[PDB]
């Protein structure tokens, strides 16, 4: 056949016109109103295969998961990782480090009592954080970052920051403007004009500084474990890819290589710390706009666990409305509405179109966790969206927030256990309280690019009475 049907692009600037920056979202939400679920758009030279809803989206990614394993593009991360890292890499390259890695990071505890307890132990750490600031009004922002990327952070380097260490804060500022630059109206207009921003004066420079800084951290970490290394006992996962580095090196066709170690690491970092960071963040704005929703939860919180012992894991199972929140927030919030970019490995025949070997495939997850087919009233932050008529979780095939199919979030192990034990946690030990009146709150995103980042807001954590 032929492409996807989409808009007449100009030259260079492809669909710029028919496209708002601000809106990627919108915007491709608006033109599948006039080309249908599957359309071609043209990102600067960049022509796209946007997918919307979850027919769409499923059929692709799970259907033909084969072909649509690829990696596609997001220029302003790839300026840094060129290709290499278990993240932006293709062919024999990503499946080696994506074997590697959900195995090295299952060696180290995910999924398993390992990490649950280092979760549980970091968690104890921000309520007396949290107590710390004895009822004031605070931007939980870095607090909630510094708790998380301590669990990744304890595996990637095998030790927790202390909260006080004025680095461990520089970098998670870091990771914040990188997530916040690519959901800019620039962010994304850099996705279409990368080849000339680059050279240009602009928001992206000090983006770009970001991931510099982020990539010598981590390159400054690496050559400390190198020099100290115990080929017998790893601390840490970069330990387990060294020695794994040791042992390829006669090789010639290894993917273990430095540049491999540094990107994979730094992957590991951004990609484990400021997504869950986000929703958190995202989830305590919208418990604290519905009242209604932070009582229940609390609820379900005493009569199941109590204000007595620490939540455990396996608490989620007898759970469901604390379940149902996580999910909606998760689905409110949106964290990454676009995904990351596919790519098609081959020629692909999908429904009746033609797709060529490499090109593009933006798979809006947000327009499956919007698909009202799966949730009435999707625009609404509500929890029976996740809760049957007697008040049991229940299941959604359009649940989607860590994507689906062959190069899917595997993290998602990891992300799901921070979300549910971290959320559960606070709720226990305190009740909110607003810098504003719950009727103003505006939950509305600051931002929405490549990344849903929510607006910037103050509250107090109160003791519960
Ligand atoms: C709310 C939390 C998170 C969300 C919503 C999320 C979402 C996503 C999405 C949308 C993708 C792209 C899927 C695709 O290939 O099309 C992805 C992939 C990935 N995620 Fe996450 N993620 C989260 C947390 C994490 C965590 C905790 C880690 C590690 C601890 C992580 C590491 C990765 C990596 C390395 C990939 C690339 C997979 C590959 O290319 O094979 N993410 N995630
Ligand atoms: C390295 C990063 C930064 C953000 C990210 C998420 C979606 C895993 C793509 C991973």
């Amino acid at each position: 056949g032929k492409l996807p049907p989409g808009p007449t692009p100009l030259p260079f600037i492809g669909n710029y016109l028919q496209l708002n920056t601000e809106q990627m979202y919108n915007s491709l939400m608006k033109i599948s109103e006039r080309y249908g679920p599957v359309f071609t758009i043209h990102l600067g030279p960049r022509r796209v295969v946007v997918l919307c809803g979850h027919d769409a989206v499923r059929e692709a990614l799970v259907d033909q998961a084969e072909e649509f394993s690829g990696r596609g593009e997001q220029a302003t991360f790839d300026w840094v990782f060129k290709g290499y890292g278990v993240v932006f890499s293709n062919g024999e390259r990503a499946k080696q480090l994506r074997r590697f890695s959900i195995a090295t990071l299952r060696d180290f505890g995910v999924g398993k009592r390992g990490i649950e307890e280092r979760i549980q132990e970091e968690a104890g750490f921000l309520i007396d954080a949290l107590r710390g600031t004895g009822g004031a009004n605070i931007d939980p922002t870095f607090f909630l970052s510094r708790t998380v990327s301590n669990v990744i952070s304890s595996i990637v380097f095998g030790d927790r920051f202390d909260y006080k260490d004025k680095e461990f804060l520089s970098l998670l500022r870091m990771m914040l403007g990188i997530f916040q630059f690519t959901s800019t109206s620039t962010g994304q207009l850099y996705e279409m004009f990368s080849s000339v921003m680059k050279h240009l004066p602009g928001p992206q420079q000090q983006a770009f500084q970001l991931l510099q800084g982020l990539e010598d951290f981590i390159a400054k970490k690496v050559e400390h474990n190198q020099r100290t290394l115990d080929p017998n006992s790893p601390r840490d996962f970069i330990d387990s890819f060294l020695i794994r580095m040791q042992e390829e090196e006669k090789n010639p066709n290894t993917e273990f290589y430095l540049k491999n170690l540094v990107m994979t690491t730094l992957n590991l970092f951004i990609g484990g710390t400021e997504t869950v960071s986000t929703t958190l963040r995202y989830g305590f704005l919208l418990l604290m706009k519905h009242p209604e929703v932070e009582a229940k939860v609390h609820e379900e919180i005493d009569r199941v666990i109590g204000k007595n012992r620490q939540p455990k894991f396996e608490d989620r199972a007898k759970m469901p409305y604390m379940e149902a929140v996580i999910h909606e927030i998760q689905r409110f919030g949106d964290v990454i509405p676009m995904s990351l970019a596919r790519r098609v490995k081959k020629d692909t025949k999908f429904r009746d179109f033609f797709l060529p070997k490499g090109t593009e495939v933006y798979p809006m997850l947000g327009s499956v966790l919007r698909d009202p087919s799966f949730f009435s009233n999707p625009q609404d932050f509500n929890p029976q969206h996740f809760l049957n008529e007697k008040g049991q979780f229940k299941k959604s095939d359009a649940f989607v927030p860590f994507s689906i199919g062959k190069r899917n979030c595997f993290g998602e192990g990891l992300a799901r256990m921070e979300l549910f034990l971290f959320f559960t946690t606070v709720m226990q030990n305190f009740r909110l309280k607003s810098s504003q009146s719950p009727k103003d709150i505006d939950v509305s995103p600051k931002h929405v690019g490549f990344a849903t980042i929510p607006r910037n807001y103050t509250m107090s954590f109160l003791p519960r009475h």
